[PDB]
């Protein structure tokens, strides 16, 4: 029936905005619809972040890490007895049932909320109802007079590569596989494809990664070449500079990929059990008939054009996450911005959704964290004859006692050549990136100086500190690794 | 002979000045004596920091940790074959020979700097030197322009409690000990006692902690209890309001301590194999003659009165450190302070030590990390109607596959309630406090508001995330564990 909030995909973005948007008294109403990934793998309410991404990545990159905390473990007197194994199905079944715990988690939330959910793969009938497809087939007549759309975005596939479909799998199946992907090759260069390529060799899984161009395309280039550095370093096979053309499945069902290695040869062949395209996502606004609707959109990236308020061409109806147009895929901000919206709407609230130097950290091997620009993008708008920068090569005390290298634990604090020294953009890689970053990041919000940082005192003996501690430049050319 | 500038103690602080103070050209040089603990244990170069704390604790602290890590383990499909063993000895060497490798590390830095070491037990002869014993007996003359005084301090001990010096141990010997502390009584309620407290658990040795009165008097009184609840729930056998009296040694050598259970009985016995006592530390002043130097000090303390420039009475002679009166007793201030006072003598340099908002850890079993104020200093300052308070409970996402017990994960931010509420403390009760609430030191130090905390992103999922999420107030009495 009718509700003065309709909001589409049940997601980390959609069920802020619709249980906030119901605290504030409203009737509020939400459709989502997981459909299947192309190898048919399914999951339940919670969008991307819950069921294959934020949640469980992170909490396989947690059990990766805890096998290095065994080996380590060994050296501060724990006589455990090596090398000790690790079973694909214990750990899956684990996150798994995690993820359910947010499943009938979120669903709960929704209840006690006044909040009603209706399973349909929503598509516009015009401006302000939508039609719904059921697992079954029964069309719903919904409408509203606000409506939120939190479609996110689905994972992209390869075009012309052959046996793509047919045997690839996506970050949508890697989490609720229910057999070990045994051997693999992620193609991709970025967040998904290099957090995945880690745990999955952090198990014990000959796992190779298969990079076309560079690295993390768009984060500071120096870390971003660090991190891989640091992976290939430790167990992840590399093929830097190689693309897909074809994959073969043979009689034992192991895949046989064919690429180009454009860095020599010009064409080579391995095969492996699994094979995993970290090429990007996609908007799922296709299918929902947005034209039909009046929403206008966006050319190159199909995303949901947006406002400075997320709201689109048709000033009653909005769009938060994947789905808008010029926003950053993260979670953190797709939440925000939705609790934001629906206080705008019924709650008398103006101020809007700020994302600027939204922090962030890439849970790989090693945990790359910062906020704020990188050294790139800093010359490119003050130019380096006005930037200064500060780095440092530090040493955790746990990785010394542990014989942990930690040749690849750099800082890097880009700010302005002229005092105070506004801090522009931190870059911190090491151990728990994200738990050191974040606080910092509160230090941009506020435009902290460099001042201010030789003026912080340290927490003595930690990673973070050594934030604190950056003096040495790049001007001066100085020796990075730290003395004392 | 004679130098520009005398260092007597070739600790953290010490050698900071030190080193730095020569690297501005000038003739330095330092003087450091290990005067052994009453069990006679002796360490070499770098200050109770380096041999008998900062290092040490934190390594130890690890290795209890990484226990933890193996149960968890476990549950991430990690197949390890418990309950894994863990000797004292195993760890202890591997320690040890780490704080050696800042023994001879410092060594190494100070000769590479253009400064002598002078290791004699230094003690005032009048306005410009300083006699100096010897492991044989060889006095020394020393004199310079400049004297700077950090001598820091050493574990107090108990004064009528007989059977003390006799069989006590101090947190100077725990960490050198070559045989496992076995069973052991810490007879203290703060940082220390707590901290070491907690790792000899961890390891799995029977722990008992003898609180005389209230946990880590100073600190906000509730994040410090939830600390000790968390011990005690872990654990750490716990004797709430009692006090030694008599510990006697017997036949098989075990320490039978007799005290007083001041919350029920009147007198209990029990016996254990160590006994450790983490009352507090002392100034090493009297040591000095600095009466017969014109060093005026303090009754109370017997610390070294100082100035804003560390100065003291003799404005050529300065005091940095555990031995400054007024002066927060960690390493990071002990450091900074020293260089510093090192540039504002040799360097031209006017900036003096700002000691307000330091942050620190406590590094027990569940790090309670802190700056600024506590509820109770904040209401003491701007009265508890002008003061807003936000808070929550968290559960770390690693903390759920693994059945780990969250209800002592807690975070306090303590603000002003009036707009844009400048926020002055904040509390985070977790995993990595220290590596979380250094980022956060710097809003401090920059006056972060409550706002820019609602406007700061988050860096999901993480711990330290949590911290910029806290909405539920104190004065609305919301409930405070966390949905979503
Ligand atoms: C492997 C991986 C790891 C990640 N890790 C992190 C991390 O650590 N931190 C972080 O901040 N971000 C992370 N992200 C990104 C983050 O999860 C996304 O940015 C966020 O989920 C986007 O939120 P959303 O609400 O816009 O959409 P989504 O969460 O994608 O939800 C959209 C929902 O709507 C449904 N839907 C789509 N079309 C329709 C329709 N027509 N009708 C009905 N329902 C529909 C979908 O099936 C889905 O359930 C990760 C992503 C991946 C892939
Ligand atoms: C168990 C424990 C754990 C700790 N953990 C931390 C932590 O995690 N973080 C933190 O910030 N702080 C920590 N601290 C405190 C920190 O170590 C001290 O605040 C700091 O070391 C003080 O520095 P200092 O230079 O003043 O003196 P010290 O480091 O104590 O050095 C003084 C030196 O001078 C020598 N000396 C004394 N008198 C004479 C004399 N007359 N002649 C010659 N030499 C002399 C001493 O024997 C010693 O070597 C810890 C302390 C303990 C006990
Ligand atoms: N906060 C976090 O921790 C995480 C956030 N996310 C979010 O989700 C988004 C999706 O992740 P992801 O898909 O990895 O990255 P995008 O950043 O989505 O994808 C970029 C990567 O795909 C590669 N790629 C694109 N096309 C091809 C191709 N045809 N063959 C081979 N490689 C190709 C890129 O190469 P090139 O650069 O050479 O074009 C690059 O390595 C992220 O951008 C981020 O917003 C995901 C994981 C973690
Ligand atoms: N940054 C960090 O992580 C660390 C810093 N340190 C520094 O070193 C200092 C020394 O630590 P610590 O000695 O533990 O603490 P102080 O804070 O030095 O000592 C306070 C503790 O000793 C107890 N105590 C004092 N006298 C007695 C007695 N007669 N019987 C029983 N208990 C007694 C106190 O009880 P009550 O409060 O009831 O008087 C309290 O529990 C710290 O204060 C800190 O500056 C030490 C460890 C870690």
């Amino acid at each position: 029936q009718s509700f003065d909030l309709l909001v589409i995909g049940g997601g980390s973005g959609g069920l802020a905005c619709a249980k906030e948007a119901a605290q504030l008294g409203k009737k509020v109403a939400v459709a989502d619809y997981v459909e299947p990934s192309p190898r048919g793998t399914k999951w339940g309410l919670g969008g991307t972040c819950v069921n294959v991404g934020c949640i469980p990545k992170k909490l396989m990159h947690q059990a990766a890490l805890l096998g290095g905390m065994i080996r380590d473990a060994h050296h501060y007197g724990w006589e455990v007895a090596q090398p000790v194994q690790h079973n694909w199905k214990t750990m899956a079944e684990a996150v798994q049932n995690h993820v359910k715990s947010l499943n009938w988690g979120h669903r709960v939330q929704l209840q006690d909320r006044k909040v009603k959910y209706f399973n349909i793969k929503a598509s516009f009938v015009d401006e302000h109802t939508v039609r719904g497809v059921d697992k079954g087939g029964k069309a719903t007549l919904l409408s509203a007079e606000h409506i939120v759309i939190a479609t996110g975005g689905r994972p992209r596939y390869p075009t012309q590569v052959k046996g793509a479909l047919e045997y690839g799998i996506t970050s949508d199946d890697i989490f609720w596989l229910k057999e070990s992907p045994g051997k693999t090759l992620v193609v991709g260069a970025s967040y998904v494809a290099l957090e995945c390529a880690g745990f999955l060799t952090g198990i014990g899984l000959d796992t190779t990664v298969m990079m076309r161009s560079i690295p993390l395309r768009g984060f500071d280039q120096q870390m971003s070449s660090l991190v891989t550095e640091h992976m290939e370093s430790h167990g992840t096979q590399f093929l830097k500079g190689c693309v897909p053309s074809h994959i073969k499945k043979l009689p034992t069902n192991q895949l046989q990929v064919t690429w180009e290695d454009h860095a020599s040869g010009k064409e080579d062949t391995g095969t492996f059990d699994t094979v995993l395209w970290a090429i990007g996502r996609v908007p799922e606004t296709r299918t929902l008939n947005l034209e039909k609707a009046g929403i206008s959109t966006n050319p190159k990236n199909q995303k949901i054009i947006v406002d400075a308020q997320e709201a689109t061409s048709v000033p009653h109806i909005y769009a938060i996450g994947d789905v808008a147009e010029g926003r950053p895929e993260l979670t953190p901000t797709a939440i925000k911005a939705g609790k934001l919206l629906a206080q705008r709407l019924f709650g008398k609230s103006s101020t809007l959704m700020d994302y600027s130097n939204v922090p962030t950290t890439v849970f790989t091997p090693l945990e790359y964290g910062c906020v704020g620009l990188s050294e790139e993008e800093a010359v490119a708008l003050h130019g380096q004859e006005h930037v200064e920068v500060y780095h440092a090569y530090y040493k955790p005390l746990e990785f010394t006692v542990a014989d942990r290298d930690a040749s690849q634990c750099y800082i890097k604090m880009v700010c302005m050549r002229e005092p105070p020294q506004l801090v522009l953009g931190l870059h911190f890689l090491g151990p728990n990136a994200g738990e050191v970053t974040q606080g910092f990041a509160l230090g941009i919000k506020c435009g902290a100086s460099y001042a201010q940082v030789m003026q912080t005192v340290g927490i003595h003996p930690t990673c973070s500190e050594e934030v604190v501690k950056l003096h040495i430049s790049k001007r001066s050319g100085l020796e990075p690794t730290v003395t004392g």
